[PDB]
Order: C-alpha cells, then sequence, then structure tokens
C-alpha cells in the first residue's frame, strides 16, 4: 500500500512516502510563539506558527526548537509538529498508513516510549516502526558493510557494519553538531562586531554557515593565507539589505568538527571518532572498514569535507591501507532515502509493531530486535 | 444598530457614525470667551462660543485650544465640546449608541481614566473604547503590515505593525505637529514685517500654511532660487482684503518636520524616526516595513511631502531596498475611516467596555488590552 | 580710536562715544512741522524742527514720531533725526567713526536692510553694526547670565541669556510699552475732565506719567484706599499754571503692564511673559534665570516696580526657588553703557560690517551672526 | 613608580593611580555641543564640554555619550575625554606612567586594536594593557573563585573564574544596564505625565532612578501594595524646585533586569544568566560558585538587589547547596580598586605590552593572552 | 631499617612503610592537565596535578591514567607519580630506602626494564624488587594454598600457589576491570538518561559504582524484580546537589564480571577463568585449591561477590568438592600487607636487585627468579 518515513531529527523533518525518490515535505521543525505581546486571542490571532510559516514570520517569534540533542523535550510542542506534517504539509489521514519513525543511538528509553505511546494513542497510527538513522543511512548506498559516519543538527554518531551484521559494542555517539557550530559561529562573528543574539537573527547564522562556509583542507596554512591576504574574504547579503564582510570566520566554523576543544568540549574529533570506533573492533574488519567509510547528513556537506577527512584519518591508520571516503551527493537525503528503501523491502513486513501488539503486550514491546 | 466615532484628537474633531464613508462633522474643536468686556449675562449674551461659531464670529474671541499635545488640558471646556458634538452637530441622542473614542499612545493613564470616567458619567454612554490612532489608521488603507507614521495638530507618532500583530517597543512619539509649524511661520512671517499676535490672528496663519505652503524636493537648492528669483514668490488675501506676498517662507515651515533643529526641539526628523523605528525592529521585519510605509493626517497633505520622505528615507536604508510610501487620497480622514470599519468588524463587539462592568470592576479597567 | 553708540529706538535717541560713563546727546527724536499755517519758506522760517527744538517750541507742531512700535516707518524723516544726532548734536564727523546700531529683536529684515543701506549710502559711515538691544543690556550688569527683561517706548521684550549664550527660540516681544501707557493715561484722565488730544498734549501727559505714577504693591487693595480715602491723591501743575489733581489714576497706568486686558491687548503681562520665556527653556536652566532678573529700559523705572514683580514672579514659581530681581539704578542707560562695553571690547573688533564688505558681498550680509 | 588604572567604561569614568584606595577622578564621561545656535567661535565661546562641566552645564548641551554599548563609537570624541583626564582632571603627565585599561568580554576586536593604536600614537604612553573588567572585579575580594556578576552602564556580563583559572568558554554577555533602565523609566514615568525627552533630561531620569529606586523583593506583592496603598509612593525634587511623585515606577525599573521582556529583549533576566552560566560549566565546579558569587558595578547597587538575587537563584539551583551572594560595599569602585592591586602586583610586571613591543610586532600583538 | 612498598597497579597508588599494619599513602594516581586554556605560566599557574589535588580541583582537568592495562604508557607522566609519593607525599628520602616494586603478571619485558632503569637512574633507589601481586597477595592471608584470584582497575588474574610452589604454566590474565566496568555503567547508564562524557565526570561513575552496586545473588531473578517492583531502586546525590535515581543498573554491571560477552570480551567470565586454571592443573591438586580460594583487590568488594562466586563454581565443580572461598575484610590492602610481611621476611634479604648489581650485569637482571 504505502509507507510514511519521517527523518525525525533536529532540524528538518523530512518525511512523505515510501516508493519516491525525495521527500515531499522537508521543513524546518521549528515552533513558534508570538513573542512582544500576548495574543490577541479574541480575535483569532493564531498563537502558533510551526514549520514553514515560523521562518516565514521569523522576526516576531520566540522559535524554539522541541528537539534538543535528539532526545524530544517539549511533549506538547514536538506533537504540534506531527499533527502539522500529518493534516497540513502532506495532507494524508495517518490511521491509514504505517509509520517508520527514526532516532538517534543511545536515546533514553523513555523517549522512544513517549515518541511509540503518542502514536498509538492520539495518531491512532496503524502500525509503526522505530529505527536507528546509522543503519538507514547504508542502505541508501546499497553497500552492505561500512563505518557510517553520520552527522545533523543535534547528533554525529558512528554505527560500523559489516556484512549486514550491526555492531552494537561499538556505537559512539558525540554531542557535536551542526547546532554547536551556529552557536559557535554566533561566537566567532562578535569579533567582527555583528552580534547576533535572538533565536530569528540565530536562523540567519545558520544559514551564513550554510553558503560561506568551507573546510579549509589545511588549518595551519589557511591561518595564514587569511591573515597576508583577502582573496579568501567574501561578503553576504542579509534580509534587510546591509552586507556582511565574513573573511578569517568563513573556514573556523567547521573546523571545530575535527577540533572539538574550541568548543569547550573534551573530546576526539570526528576523525578520531571514526578511527577509534574501528581499532575498537577486531582485526579481521579493518581493511574493509576503511575501504567503506560512508558519510551522511548535513554538516557533512561543506566544501571538501571528505577530502579533508581522508588526509587526516589517513595519517592515523596505516599507510598499507587505501581508504576511501564515500561521500555521494544527496546526502541529506540519505537516511530518507534509506527509510524508502527498507520500508518497500519485502522481508521487513514481519518487524512492524502492530497497534494491537503494543495495546497487550506494553510498552516494552518497543526495544526489541528480532531485526 | 450604529457606532459613533470620533477623532478626538488636536484640531478637528471628526464625528459621526460608522458604516459611512466620510465625516459627518468636522469642526475646529476650539472655545472661545468674548475677549474685549465682561459678558452681558442679564441680556442672554451668549458667552461660550465652540466649533464653528468661533471661527465665524473669531475677532471677539480668546480662542483657547482644549487639547494641547495630545493631553486634555482643560476639563470643564473639553466637555463643553463633546456637548456640542452630541447634541447640536450630529443631533444623535447619545445614551443610544456607542462610542469609540481615539487617543494618541503614550499618553498619561490619567488622560485616559477621566475620559473615560466623564463619558460614563454624564453623558452616560451606553459602552465605549478607547483606540489608538496609529492603528486604526492602518485598517483604512486595508493592509495589515506598514510602519503607520501619523502626524496631526498635536502629536506625530509612529506604530509598525506587523501581520496584524503591534509591536509596542517600538512606538515613537514627538511633540512635533502643526501646531509648532503655525507657531514657527507666525515667527518667520515676521521677516517680512506681517506679524501675527493673537488666536485669531493665528487662524489665519493656520490657514496661510494649509494652501500655501508646499515641502521643497531639496532644501538647499530652494533656498537658492528662492534668492536668485520670484517665480517662487505667491500671494494670499486676508480676511480685511490685504494681500500679502509670502515668498520664502513658503517652504520653510514644513522643513522643520525634517529638521526640528529650526524649532529649537533636539530631535531627530519624521525621516530619522521612522527610520530608527525601523532598525529599532527585528532584522526579519524590516524588509517588509520598507514597502509598507503609510502616512495619515494632516501636517502629512502637504504637496509633496511624500515624494521628498521617501528620497530622504532612502539615502538612509540600504540600496537594496525598494522603499515605497503609501500616501493615499483623504489622509485627512485616514483614521476617521479607519474607525468606520473596525466599528462595524464582527470580531470587535467583544472589546467593548460596557458600563456596568466599569461600574463595577473600577477605572483601571481601561488600561486593558485583550485585543 | 573711538566708536559711537546710538540706542535708536522709540522715544529718546541716546547717542554718544564710547568709553564714557553716560550718553553725551540725549533728545525726544520727535520731528515737527508748523501746524498752523504752510510755512513763509521765502521769509526762511525754518519748517522742521528734530529733537530738542521741537519740545521747546511744542505747541505751534504737529510733532510726529518716525519709529513706531520699533519699527521705522517715515524714512525721509528719521534720516533728518540721523543728521541733527551727528551734525549738530555731537559735531562729530561720521564718516571718521564707526557706529554701532541697536535694534529689536524680531524685526522685519526690510526694517535692517534700509536702515544699514542709509548709513552706507548718505553718511558713508566706514564701519557699522546692528546689535540687539538685550544683548548689550546685560553686558552693562557684567552678568553672563539672566533673562532681560527690557522695555521701551515701543517694544518689550525678552532675551534669556545663559553663559555668555544667547538662546534664539525663547525671545518674546511684547508691542506694549510707554506709548500704549501714554495713550491709555490720556483715556483715564477724561474720567476726571481733563481731556488731551493733541499731540502736543501728549507730550505732557508723557510727562505726568514720569512723575506722578508709581506701581501700586498691591492693584486691589490700593483700588479700595482711593475710594475710601484722599492721601493717595497728588497734584501737578501744567505748563500754564493750572494745576491737575490726578488720584485715582496715579497706579492705573502702570499696572496695564501687569494686566494688558486693560488696553484692549490679549496678552499675558510682563510677569506671564517673563514666567513663560523661562518655563520655555530647558529645565536644568531655570533655577539659574530666576537668581538672574535684570530689568532695563524706563517704563521700568516707576517706583516699586521691582518690589511688584518679584512678588508677582513668586506667586508663579515653585516656593524652593528664591527670586532676585537685579533693577539697578540708571536702567535708563543700561543698554548705552552695554554698547559703550561691547564697542571697547577687544575680541568684537572683527564684528564690524565694513563697507567695503557690505559694497561687494550685497545687502544679505546684514544678517549674518558670526556672532 | 606608579600605574594608571581607568575603568573606560560607559558612563562614568573612573582613573587615578594604583596604590590608592579610591579613585582620584570620577566624571561622567559626556561630550557635548552647544545645542541652540551655531557656536560663537570668534568671541572663543569654548564649543567642546566634557566630563563634569557638560553636567554642570546640561540644559545647553546635545550630551553624547561616546561609548555605546561598551563599543567606542566615536573616534574623535572618546579622545577628547581621554585627553581631558590626564592632563585637566589627573594633570599627569602620560607619556610617564604605564596605563591599566578595561574592557568588555566579547568585544569586537577592532575596537581594542584602535583603542590601543591611540595610546601609543598620539598620548605616546610608555606601556600598556587592556584587561576584562570581571576579572578585575574578582581580585578586589581577594578570592580567586567566584562567578563574577558584573554589570553596568551599558553592558552586563559574566565571568566564572575558579583557582585562578578563568573559563572562556562560559562568558556571557547580555545587552542590558542602566542606559536601558534609564530608557525604560522614561517610558514608565509618561504614565504618570512626567514626559523627559531630551538628553538632558535623561540625565535627570538617570539620577532619579538612583535615589527613588529599589528592588522589590517579591514583584507581585508590591504591585498589589502599590496599588491598594500609598505608603510605598515618594517624592523628589527636581532643578527647577517642581516635586515629582514617583508611586509604582519606582520598584519596577530594576524588575526589568529581572524579566528582560519588559525591554523588548527577548533574554534570560540576570538570574537565569548567571544559573545558565553555572550549568554549562562542568558538575564538579558547581558547587564552589555557589558559594562565590560575587556582585559588582551599579545598577547593582539598588537596595535589596542581593536578598531578591539569592532567593531567585535558590529558587532554580537544588536546595542542598547553600548559596551565598557576595555584594561588599563599594561595588561602584571594585572593578577600580582590582586595578590598583593588579597594577601593583610583582607577578604583573612582565604583561606590559611595551610600546617597542607594538611598535616591531604589530597590532596583533594586543590579543595576546600569555596571562 | 625499613622497606618502602608499593601497589604500582592502576587506580590507587597504595604505598608506606613495611612493619605497619595499612598504607601510609593512597591517592588516585591520576595525572591532570588545565583543559580549558593554556597555563598563565608566567604568573606560575602549576600545570600538572597529581594524585590528590587532581580529584580534588577534578573539574578544570584533563584527567590521564598513565597506567593502562596494567602496562605503562606515558613515561614522562607516571615518573611525576613517583616523585609525588616520595617527595610529597611520603616525605622520605628516597636514596636511602629499598623499595619493592609490583606488577602484573606476563606484562612485556620492557615495561620491567624501563621501570626498573627509572628507579636506578633518577631516583637512585639503593636496592629494588619487582614482585607479582597475586603472589604477595597470599601471603597476606598467611596461607601457603590457594588459587589468588586478583581483581583490579586494570588487570584480572589467577596464579595458582601450592605449599609455597608456583605453577608458572597455569597463570590466567584477563583484560576485565574496574576500569571496563566503569566504562559499561556510563554506558548503562544513558539508558535513564544521565550522560556522563568526560574524564572528570567519569571519576563520579567511579563512585557511584563503589556505593550503589552490589553482586545479584541470582542475575535472572533479579531482573525479574527490578521489573516488577522498585524496591530495588535507589539514589544518590551528585556533588552539584542533584539526585539520581539508578534502579535496575545498580545490578548488572559487576554482572559483567561473570560475563564479559556483555562488554564486547569474547571471555570466560572470573567464575569460568578460576575453574580452568585449576581443570589445567594436575589431579592431585585440585581437592585443596578448592579449599582456598583466595580472593583480592577492589571489584572484589562488591557485597555478596563471594556468594555468588562460590555458588557459580560450585555449579562448575563435582559435587563431592567442598568449596570455601576466602574472602576477608580489607582485600583493598591485601597486597600492601602482602608486601609488608615479605619485605620484613628474613629469608628474602637476598633477593634484592642492588644498584651496583644492575650497573655491572645489565637490564636483564630484571628477569632473574632465584626465588
Ligand atoms: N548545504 C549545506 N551546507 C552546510 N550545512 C548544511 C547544508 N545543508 C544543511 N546544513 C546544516 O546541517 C544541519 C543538519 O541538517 P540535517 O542533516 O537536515 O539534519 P537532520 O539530518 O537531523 O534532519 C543543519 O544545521 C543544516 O543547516
Ligand atoms: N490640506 C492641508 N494642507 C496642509 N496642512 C493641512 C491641510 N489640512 C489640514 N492641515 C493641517 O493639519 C493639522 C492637523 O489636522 P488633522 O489631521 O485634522 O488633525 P487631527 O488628525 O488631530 O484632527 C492642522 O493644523 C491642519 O490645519
Ligand atoms: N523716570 C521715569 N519714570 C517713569 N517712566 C519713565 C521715566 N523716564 C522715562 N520714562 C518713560 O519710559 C519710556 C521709554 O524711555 P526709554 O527707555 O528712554 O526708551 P528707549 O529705551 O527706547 O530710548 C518713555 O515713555 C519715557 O517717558
Ligand atoms: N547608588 C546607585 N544606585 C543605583 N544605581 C546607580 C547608583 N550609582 C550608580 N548607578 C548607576 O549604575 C550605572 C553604571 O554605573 P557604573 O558602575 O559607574 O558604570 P561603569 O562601571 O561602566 O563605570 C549608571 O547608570 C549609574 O547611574
Ligand atoms: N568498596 C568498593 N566497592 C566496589 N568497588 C571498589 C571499592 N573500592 C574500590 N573499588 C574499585 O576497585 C577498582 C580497583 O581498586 P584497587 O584494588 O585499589 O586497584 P589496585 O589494586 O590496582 O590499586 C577501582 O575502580 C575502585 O574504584
Ligand atoms: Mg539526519
Ligand atoms: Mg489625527
Ligand atoms: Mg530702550
Ligand atoms: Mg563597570
Ligand atoms: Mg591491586
Amino acid at each position: 500500500t504505502t509507507a510514511l518515513v519521517c527523518d525525525n531529527g533536529s532540524g528538518l523533518v523530512k518525511a512523505g512516502f515510501a516508493g519516491d525518490d525525495a521527500p515531499r515535505a522537508v521543513f524546518p521543525s521549528i515552533v513558534g510563539r508570538p513573542r512582544h505581546q500576548g495574543v490577541m486571542v479574541g480575535m483569532g490571532q493564531k498563537d502558533s506558527y510551526v514549520g514553514d510559516e515560523a521562518q516565514s514570520k521569523r522576526g516576531i517569534l520566540t522559535l524554539k526548537y522541541p528537539i534538543e540533542h535528539g532526545i524530544i523535550t517539549n511533549w506538547d510542542d514536538m506533537e504540534k509538529i506531527w499533527h502539522h506534517t500529518f493534516y497540513n504539509e502532506l495532507r494524508v489521514a495517518p490511521e491509514e498508513h504505517p509509520t517508520l519513525l527514526t532516532e538517534a543511538p543511545l536515546n533514553p528509553k523513555a523517549n522512544r516510549e513517549k515518541m511509540t505511546q503518542i502514536m498509538f494513542e492520539t495518531f491512532n497510527v496503524p502500525a509503526m516502526y522505530v529505527a536507528i538513522q546509522a543503519v538507514l543511512s547504508l542502505y541508501a548506498s546499497g553497500r552492505t558493510t561500512g563505518i557510517v559516519l553520520d552527522s545533523g543538527d543535534g547528533v554525529t554518531h558512528n554505527v560500523p557494519i559489516y556484512e549486514g551484521y550491526a555492531l552494537p559494542h561499538a556505537i559512539m555517539r558525540l554531542d557535536l553538531a551542526g547546532r554547536d557550530l551556529t552557536d559557535y559561529l554566533m561566537k566567532i562573528l562578535t569579533e567582527r562586531g555583528y552580534s547576533f543574539v535572538t533565536t530569528a537573527e540565530r536562523e540567519i547564522v545558520r544559514d551564513i554557515k550554510e553558503k560561506l562556509c568551507y573546510v579549509a583542507l589545511d588549518f595551519e596554512n589557511e591561518m595564514a593565507t587569511a591573515a597576508s591576504s583577502s582573496s579568501l574574504e567574501k561578503s553576504y547579503e542579509l534580509p534587510d539589505g546591509q552586507v556582511i564582510t565574513i573573511g578569517n570566520e568563513r573556514f573556523r566554523c567547521p573546523e571545530t568538527l575535527f577540533q572539538p576543544s574550541f568548543i569547550g568540549m573534551e573530546s576526539a574529533g570526528i576523525h578520531e571518532t571514526t578511527y577509534n570506533s574501528i581499532m575498537k573492533c577486531d582485526i579481521d574488519i579493518r581493511k574493509d572498514l576503511y575501504a567503506n567509510n560512508v558519510m551522511s547528513g548535513g554538516t557533512t556537506m561543506y566544501p571538501g569535507i571528505a577530502d579533508r577527512m581522508q588526509k587526516e584519518i589517513t595519517a592515523l591508520a596505516p599507510s598499507t591501507m587505501k581508504i576511501k571516503i564515500i561521500a555521494p551527493p544527496e546526502r541529506k537525503y540519505s537516511v530518507w532515502i534509506g527509510g524508502s528503501i527498507l520500508a518497500s523491502l519485502s522481508t521487513f513486513q514481519q518487524m512492524w509493531i502492530t497497534k494491537q501488539e503494543y495495546d497487550e503486550a506494553g510498552p516494552s514491546i518497543v526495544h526489541r530486535k528480532c531485526f
């Protein structure tokens, strides 16, 4: 019949039917209340703005993100986003089609149980599933081996997979993603005197970094060139028509991926975290993981991120190993296309968690993995 | 049934029923006592002249204005003007029809409380409301976005509105208006030897500026042309039949709008005040305000005021922004037609402050804004 | 070398060199033609009488005043008065010494331009200046702060000054002065049956008020005492030897200063005009103006005018403010001594309008104020 | 020898030698031009008034503040203030003594580079340093741990410090300070009809809030008491001698500290910002920060601000934590006394940026932090 | 004279003189560098924190462990820990007293040679020895037979001993210890949403498991009780004052001892490893080993670990064998007290490796075992 695949993670909700080549719905997943004055409810001024209208009428709204570090925080408000996706954006009657929800690894169980209970209680979904983003992201390439390095707006995580088996003892999760690169760019742009404070202005810095930034191949040489010369400097126009000149900051923001120290995060970068998750694995595997290192999600679409990563992990692993980094076009949709394949896969149809089965067996059903 | 809308501000009282295309009553709102001799009360010489009779029999009267800078000063005398409006000019029995009164922003609370208490105590109005002139002025265009630049005889003020929301943190109010341009013209006309002193003669200079004056597109070029040549000079006939020649003064009076320094007022002009009230607003809004800059009220009917304003704000804001200044015909009635629409609007009928509700909840009721 | 200072205002021409303690020339500034019969010109009967001879041979002459409300009206006749001052009274050759002319504020520009053009055209003055009487009047005290309340025969005006700066937005000018008090006394003396009609008889009432009148401290008590008793009555001898008894009228004439309604003038008195010109000024100044309120000119030499004024403004201003009214002796010469100081002041010598400079730059030169 | 410490921030310049117990110079740091008329430069009327003379002769001057939100805006005019401090107020020859300048955190680099370049170029300071106000403010207590909550006229900021180490990843900066509380009081005082407009009148509201205001312990109870009763009302005398009655407004102005929504600022209050900057820090630290929460600067001298703050953060943090707020007397001088200690500290003498070192190494020297 | 015994293994350094009943020094053996900012070395901020100060000032430090799996990794940093132990903690002059160092079995020879070379080169120890922890642990009981099951922070190992002879062909070593149980608890506590990431937070989970955890007698029954009921749940307070509720996790962490599969370790548990090391031994011995099964070290102090172990090995070995598990109090000090006895034993004094003997015979001396 149909299946509805939703990348439910932080930032863009991607949703729309399986059996299609691209998402049908993509919208920022923000919720906004009128800031300046209490709502003129007697005249019917709508007090909630979710998804697209919020960004369209950004300046008057307290834009809240209801998913923070991949953990759903506001349950009253996340349900408004699902409400909007099914009834307004897709215009699909949700009681009729199964829904494949997706999650980060190593989340609190309570978040999966609430997310399930709502879908069975208020939307009355007929059948449902919660998958892990890094596994779906692999089907999108057609491969059955690789270390899926998945970035995002909220959570970065690695899931090595081999011969279709999933290794659950070497999943890694960082808390480093586009929201932390945005909160860093908002701090390094004040060195030029541009000062963004409110959430609406954050939704402008979240657009600067999308276009202007690029990953410096060698960070310590570009910190020379950006000091001696101004061919690196580039200019961008704000909504009001004022022009920014962004210069040096243009490549320091993605650098924090590789140096989490910059943001105060005591961690390995993403290059040391892929390498650690490989070294943790058995010695027999590693020559196959090095050859199949797949990337997905935004904050892995900066120009040249692959060409740096491959050099930077090459500097760690032995020189007898060829290292190829599979960064296909449309990484932004990798997880959704993985859902659009896996939901149409003829073997999968036994894994759906039928509403009846949850109603009788109780919420612990959701943690089963008879995959 | 009906609603009575009154522009109660300084200068012309505009009044007459909602559901009509134009005011039914327009009269100068002056009060006058016989000056020269104490009134022959035993013979019944009427000692008060309000509205039209005062201007008709101007020369013998001490014309007082009971509203000064939008603040009602004489409570004994303002009530004579409402008395005259309801009983003599409209000939409407006021106990029967709700009345929508209008106010400047940032007025003292005490002025709204007295104005309410009189309407409920002596006129016994059945239901009443006090609105802000710059919000009503926007409905008159049908728009739901724009920076309402409202001039007048007493108070100039800006109210940006967006998507029907009102931003109350960026209302600005100046104290610069037709009464200050009149008091300036009375001072620059003495350079030609015409000297107007009494209030009756002020009600002649208040008519000179209405007809003779115009806004110079470029002030510093016209101060050349008016020096080298006399095509700029123009002539006007007084009530007694003597002819004035007004020359250079003809365009210096509206110039004080843009240069409040001229009148001793330490302020931005109206071009810097619209621009400041825009810059104060959030960056996301500003491209929409620049496109919807609405004007209202007299002292915004001088020929070419729009065509200067648009150049003068264009000189401030970025050159990527189109700036359109919406100065419709009948700016003089914009606020009244806004009242004639808003009072007939089907959603508004819950906002009336019923007499019973004020009688029980006490005068603090008038500051509520469940709009 | 020298400078010639002239109080050119209405009534007494005061003239004579700077660097002296008192005017050298003081004379009534009247012009007179033989009234009764056309002049016996073939026998050489002199048809013009200016200054002192006119008053000396008053009774046969149509005494005209060539300055009316501080505006020069007869240009053919005012030039006779300057002619007489330089050649006959001072006996000074005017081509040789600079002349500091003085003016009322808010005069028509044309009056300053004609007054300049004559001095450069017919007298061929080498260098010249036109100052404002109320500024000069302040130097006479040595102060650099105060509200200069300047009376006169023609024009009353206020000029607040502070720290040597002049505030040009709070100059006030009334049209109320000794000529209007004379024309009022000529009307209230007919209540006793004395009737003065001709201009010569006006030059007698202008001498009655100088001696007999005084300012009543409390007007409404003296209108009692003058009704119940006759210690207030006083007697004066006319030129022919007839005795007047002036009684009640003795203090009603200066009262019109404080109540311009009496003369049909719709105005604040001088006590409300000083107070209005203070209230107009910035709040930071006012405690300094109240302490430095200077008086000058005749019609401010009536006995007790200061002691009333100080009570009458004390009744307006707040009771925390000390109010001191600086009425020095020789108020009549205050403006002239101010000229005799300012013309000898070493900084001033750059402000002279050299004849060459007017000849080349044209009559608009006279309005410059690089003071 | 000596060291000159200057709190260069917005509002009061505090300056005077290290090794003393209190500033030797304290003056408002305003610059003023004569407003009403263009300066009589040929007579030598001084056209600039900085520091004390400006406030002394307030009413005639366009008081500009050359530091706005801690960012120096007018470079031509700020240099007049340093000129006045060194040559006129301290009468110290600046080529001879090192100067410790102080700054807000997160300022634009360009502001530090200009501020340095001027001190080395025009004053020719022999050696100089730019420190951060919140670090110096801690030495003033003698502590080596605490969350320095520093308010001011321009910028509020938090700097947690622990064991003498500075954590640079949890500095927070708001744009909320005495200038915004003044601009709010000027808006809420119009509810009583007092209307202050010009900058001179702002320098009176900036004195009202200093004396009359106090922080309400419980805002929502005092909004009851101020409604039912008038023991809360208090009265104050203006320079002219008129008395204000300030009532309800008396405690709503400091409330905006805790509720930035009131001023249109979308932010946490200062109570949520200290708590956020603590929660951001590592879990091991927090019990030590709660015990050492230091306050400094004006707008942290309102009566009872500490006793509210301690309750309001106690409502957030866990109840097992004792919270002590160290608000010593002379918070106004905390930063200056910190400079007077740190500039005399024997270890510091290697951190001075010698003029030679800047001349050779170039302006990037100023961002080094070999602290 | 004296002898200095040091448990040099991972986690707590235990040190202090032989001939005493308990260690004199016990401290975490961590090394820490300031994380957040490069050290202010010119001011003398100490850049190294070892032992107790590191844990005391935990939150600002990158806590590194210099011993990893019983192998010394950082030679520059381990020497700082010996430096601190001898000079600061014991305050003993090390050139004067022999030192008995202790080691895991089956270590790389290079680790013993470096450890020896440092003690003879930089500390200049007069005489020294490296013993094996599991042999010393037996003397602590006074027994001369038993299978010493020694746990720790780094290495678990078995050494069967019989009649004082050591069997070197049945030493077993696992890589499973308190550091792996900590890294597992940090992963299972995220199921409740508590997420510990940094090393400082690891030093809090390393304290949770010390107090809250206990060994479930029957794991599969307690996984029932913890599902049906909440008497098992227990609560603990963090340093900041926030309370954890730990529940189910409380007994799954020590379970990984018995099921190394849980941590991804392909191994027998400790119950199968004691049993394998017994079965490997000759049939004549085994009835004596079963009766003398001694435990030592932390991660063998969890409540009830003995009472489970004895049941779980009883399930393997024949039912004719009595099995007694000798878990005395103060297992944490067993190895140190074994050193404090063996170093005072009169026969041992010939086994010291004199400095002279190493200087002449070369580093291969350290592997001799003329025991
Ligand atoms: N073309 C791009 N270049 C750089 N960054 C991008 C680009 N597109 C999106 N991003 C950023 O990547 C982040 C995550 O996007 P996305 O992968 O859609 O999140 P999720 O996968 O959780 O929906 C967002 O901050 C987004 O702005
Ligand atoms: N056609 C005109 N041209 C110029 N000025 C005008 C014109 N009509 C009115 N004005 C002046 O505008 C001022 C305000 O008029 P109005 O807008 O009616 O005041 P309000 O809106 O407060 O009633 C008055 O001084 C009036 O004389
Ligand atoms: N002693 C006096 N008492 C009252 N009024 C006087 C006295 N002297 C002069 N006046 C009147 O004051 C008027 C103005 O005189 P004056 O100040 O000389 O005029 P101006 O200053 O314009 O020359 C004249 O009417 C004069 O008669
Ligand atoms: N006693 C006081 N009570 C309340 N506010 C004060 C007091 N003294 C000063 N202020 C206000 O605090 C603000 C900042 O003062 P200050 O701390 O000197 O600024 P800075 O530290 O930047 O020099 C000013 O607006 C000042 O008026
Ligand atoms: N009372 C206890 N209960 C449970 N575990 C403990 C206890 N005390 C210590 N541990 C843990 O045992 C581990 C090893 O401690 P220890 O035996 O001192 O190591 P070593 O013997 O190598 O010095 C450490 O992780 C320690 O936290
Ligand atoms: Mg994603
Ligand atoms: Mg109007
Ligand atoms: Mg005079
Ligand atoms: Mg400060
Ligand atoms: Mg041990």
